[PDB]
């Protein structure tokens, strides 16, 4: 269920996987949730995405200290927007090595964000070039093409049924694709399908702005993206 820790929410999705949720007030939408992941890999912890702010991200780290009590080996952030990279300074202050798509690190300063310390690059097939993602353990990082943003990336967890679409993917009942100011309207639809095809057996699709959903989240997202082209 939803464990409350301060102003954040943590939900266990699998024996070694939790979803972190943090909130930010946005005009016309109230308090908007953003979700990322925490993965225990043996004797270390891996984080996918920051919370919206440094203070919230520090609380993620305090939750990890309380519930898992193992070092956070690295954090991977899924593109250059506040909900995914707003807490980078908090990770660095804690001594945690950070990774992002090279394109995200290029965009970060212009977006008013702090870049990750290491850049991931991607083969033509979308899969991360493995030498650029050392010690990622069970995290399988995939660039599906431009969609929600030019730099958006996605993450599957080996040995689980979970794939994380970040902000590329909306739930099966979502009424819109959300924030499209930096979207690639020509390629969004194909990128959504590419994510589904890269993680074909994942039955739990985790995403930034809805609770985990079935693979129908992918088909439904791709359909609305079809209307932008
Ligand atoms: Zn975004
Ligand atoms: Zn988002």
């Amino acid at each position: 269920g939803d464990q409350r820790f301060g102003d954040l929410v943590f939900r266990q999705l699998a024996p070694n996987v939790w979803q972190h949720t943090s909130y930010l007030d946005m005009p016309g939408f109230g308090a908007v949730a953003s979700n990322g992941l925490i993965v225990r890999d043996g004797g270390r912890v891996l984080v996918v995405d920051t919370a919206w702010t440094d203070d919230q991200t520090a609380q993620i780290l305090n939750w990890i200290k309380q519930e898992i009590n193992l070092p956070v080996a690295l954090a991977v952030v899924t593109h250059a927007h506040q909900d995914k990279m707003g807490g980078m300074d908090a990770l660095h202050a804690a001594g945690i090595a950070t990774y992002a798509n090279a394109l995200s690190n290029q965009l970060a300063p212009q977006e008013g964000l702090v870049a990750a310390q290491h850049s991931l690059t991607f083969a033509a097939n979308g899969w991360v070039e493995p030498a650029t993602a050392p010690n990622f353990g069970p995290l399988k990082v995939f660039y599906p093409g431009p969609g929600h943003t030019s730099d958006n990336i996605t993450v599957g967890i080996d040995g689980t049924d979970i794939a994380f679409g970040g902000c590329l993917i909306k739930d099966s009942k979502a009424k819109s694709l959300g924030n499209l100011g930096d979207a690639d309207t020509e390629h969004y639809a194909a990128s959504a399908r590419a994510f589904g095809a890269a993680f074909p057996k994942a039955s739990m699709i985790v995403m930034s702005h809805s609770a985990p959903d079935s693979r129908a989240a992918i088909t439904h997202t791709a359909r609305m993206a079809d209307k932008l082209r």
